[PDB]
């Protein structure tokens, strides 16, 4: 899909500069999912839970460590909660501030010098 034929793209890696490449050619992997997306992933956008609530409190506090937690809800919260189809990252950020009790990162310049295990700590 890329005329003339005789100057076409011939690239044969991902897009350059096609942005329909990078469109089909990401379905054909983003497919391995094979479910039901629109109609599903849609049909629970309808509704939501209340962890809008934690998150606006946490995210009150931790503006630059919001941030990079929004960017990743940004494809569950405002896709319409695929509970399913839903990403890594979304837990290996809920992990980042706490899987279960620890929080403090390292920011802003809240590490005292060399962090340390919360849990062992336990203090």
């Amino acid at each position: 899909s890329m005329q003339p034929e005789e100057f076409a793209a011939a690239a044969r890696g991902g897009f350059g500069g096609d942005a329909e490449k990078a469109k089909a050619a990401e379905a054909q992997e983003a497919m391995r999912q094979q479910m039901e997306e629109q109609r599903r992933i849609m049909l629970r956008a309808v509704l939501t839970p209340a962890a809008q609530e934690r998150l606006h409190r946490i995210q009150l506090v931790k503006a630059d460590k919001a941030r990079e937690v929004e960017a990743l809800i940004l494809q569950n919260a405002q896709r319409g909660r695929l509970a399913d189809k839903v990403d890594e990252a979304t837990l290996i950020e809920l992990l980042q501030q706490t899987s279960a009790a620890s929080a403090a990162k390292n920011t802003p310049k809240v590490t005292m010098r060399r962090r340390f295990s919360d849990d062992d700590d336990d203090f």
